[PDB]
């Protein structure tokens, strides 16, 4: 019953939508992928954000848009619920393109997540504070990860 | 049952962010705690208050503030279940580049920073308002609120 | 007759926006000035642009947004014509705030300048490839820039 | 009936002029591509922007150097008209190159644009406010930006 | 009998930690590789720094981790006696991981070096105001680079 | 028994060299604060670095120099023990004066610390090792600053 | 016999030409105090470097603009023996105008110095290469600096 | 007769040496290439710089250090004459070393030029200033830079 909506502006970005989309099917959380532009086709995603946000479940936005990102403070501003900003990275001007991202106005409030699974992580752990299927989901993923390092230690410790 | 927003911050230095923070949740109408712990000198402490806050039995967020290398976030993130915010308080030291260490965490760890402490209020409570219909109708009110002040500074002075 | 409409994200950017008119005064060129917020008020924006955008005249859009500027980028494609981004000064993260204003996608296409002065100096010389009048104001007012230059080293 | 100067610093920036060339013949926009050095060859630009400036036709200029940027400014403060500064992508410093075309004194005016298709298009959009065959040609091309990823999304 | 505990937050950062591994061994010295992340495993990190501190001969602990290095500092804060901050290198946002190594509260000292032998060195310094045989193969491994440096300059 | 060498560039950095020096003091360290720059006078340097190495007492330097640190570099390849570079706050090109005491050759091992109170403690946390009453004294510090952490949280 | 031209690109730098002047002045250097924009004043630059030029004098020019500086690369490509740069310092955007003082084309070659006393230096220490007379007055500053610093350490 | 003395802090910078070498030798003017750390080797750089300072020659120095550029500084401090610092070219850090070679105490006042070929040009414009030979090469080398410019454009 949750949604994510991963909301991207450019089908360039399509592969890291991909990342976020395949770590939220390990929590079995659904979602859709959607491509509009905040410069360019702003009506268009108007209607789509409408569409969305007329549905009666759970739901938040994870918002994909490289170089200057509008897309994220845009759809932010439009919708009721959460949102995640999560941009495709860039070493263009040493990754300054993150402070497009960071610098919101007062009263947008997208939450900033770099890593894809990170998103997808911080999706999870949003609806699992309401929803403990998804709590039992993240509690094995991260005892997993956990787990992991400290096998890493046992193993290879000198 | 009651959202509850657990704001800890590293020093009794942060006190003057984490009110900004506190302050905005209240005009939400979000119960609060303002806790102090360090990552670096109360590791120990802060597990123990954790484990605390963890055993309740109510939706919960924590908001973490901590100044110049943030490892608190990342530390009280990888701890807790559930979702948590990095809200750091601000600095020009390095141009800002304290914000990096908020920024790059590992994989599996996966707190949601946001700049301004009345935007990690607002972040907060729309991460509440998915279930709770008393804080979407708060965050409605709120929003709405900012759009029609900046609509009528227009009509005020548009010339 | 030419028309610039000054929009800006926040009546807090009315100083900026203000040092623009002021200029493009002194080129003869008619102003308007408006606030809009791309990211709070999308649709009030859209609404205003299609009001603008009605009018059968030469016509130029300076867009001012302070922080991460959706603003400009969000005007230039919904504008059919020409359009300026003249963001206001910040020292937040060294000035980082400036790549928000200078990298848009493919098919957006604000012109940038940084100071109030120049942008309403490269609006009246985008009017002057047509407006003889314009051209005339502004090589009278490049010349006299270049005279006190010289003049002040005449002293010297 | 308009005319785009495209003039680059060096032989080595031909790459990015062809970029902007290729684009602006879309729009049906007559250009010329030429090199010449601020630095360097002075004399060989300013007889150049003489024989440029003569002509009776809109014109703009997109200025296109490397490095530490004074070609854009030298050609914006001689011509008369609007200018567009479009530098070659670099990676030196961070990108900080960048900054030598931001960074104007009062009374220079160009207007920065990244992209060499962004730039093409700018220029499309200035001669627009009067050329109605291209203000077709540019809302044709805005379109189909528009259009191709609405039909991208279709897919999904 | 000096012990060096190198710690690291993920296997991921093993190749870094055998070039410090190997360093030290040049200089006699015994160290311990272990794996901990302060973010993940928090309680694993306190439970391994508590046997260490148990142990009744001087030591140093030298914590890698990349990304934001939340580590050194926890482990410093932590432990009594020195430890040495030694990043794996990265260029990720221009290099600006570093800052996340370098900004410390006040009396938190983990002592910062870039490059893996050099972290060894500044080990080997370290217990050599007390340890005469690693006083003396450090003497030995400075003279030696020295006198390297004045045998290319003879060559040439 | 141990000693501290505080060596600064300049007079200009007395203040700097201060808060370290006063520090040492609470940990009961005896220091030495002295001037010389590697840039302006560098055999006067040399000379000084010689009278101290030929102390029989274990001891460290804690260099200090503001823009462009050549200084610890310099110190650091002349000595035989363990350094630490404490260069001075600068906002200069937003901190960039930090590089220069970063970027290392191999083989030249400075412990970069930025604060002076946390060279000092850096300082007797080395000494600590092998000095039972400076370890004394550095637990009571740090568990001092925890314990008063922990009381901060007690009021709320 | 020697003379510095110092060629700023507005009155508003002349604070900063001062210092350069008072610095000459004390190496009993001749120097001439001009203003000239490499963008606004194109002819007038040209024609005031063709009078120095003409001079049967050993010259330097040492150029100063602020933001963008185009000035330094202008004079160092019209004269024919060596030009120094030295620009006002900013903060602005972290001090990033010094790329466009730095990041020269081929061919191109003003020598930059940030600090006003430090140009003075640089440019007494380029005519000292066959001036004695400079060379001695050189040697007696450079000396004075040394001893002070010396001076310094004996009292503190 | 002019000389350029060419040191570098690393063997590793021999690249970059030989590309300031090869414009100086176009222009006539002969260099020496050297080697010496002013963190490690500082007793023998200073050693060095004494067998140069001797020579009855106008003379300068080009010093050439990556990472943080502690050389550049310390033979200028030394030297009477004029320095010219010409660091190798680094990605590291964004470029960031170059503040280690740009911010320098008063007094301490090293020529810096990026790219090696005007390192050298500026080497050749600085003895200009007296030496009408090599005036002369600098005056054929400058306008036969702009005139492949201008024959660019001219193809």
């Amino acid at each position: 019953r949750p949604l994510v909506i991963i909301l991207m502006g450019s089908s360039s970005d399509m592969g890291h939508a991909e990342k976020i989309a395949s770590e939220l099917k390990t929590f079995g959380i659904e979602y859709a992928i959607r491509i509009g532009s905040a410069h360019k086709t702003a009506e268009h995603v108007v209607s789509m954000l409408k569409e969305y946000e007329a549905l009666d479940r759970p739901k938040l936005y994870i918002t994909i848009a490289g170089r200057s990102n509008a897309l994220s403070g845009f759809v932010d501003g439009f919708v009721k619920g959460a949102t995640i900003a999560c941009p495709p990275p860039s070493d263009s001007f040493a990754g300054a393109d993150i402070y497009s991202s960071l610098r919101m106005p007062s009263g947008i409030s997208p939450a900033l997540v770099l890593e894809p699974k990170n998103a997808a992580l911080l999706a999870a752990r949003i609806f699992s504070l309401y929803d403990k299927e998804i709590a039992d989901s993240v509690k094995s993923y991260m005892e997993s990860n956990a787990q992991k390092i400290i096998e890493d230690d046992s193993k290879l410790k000198r």
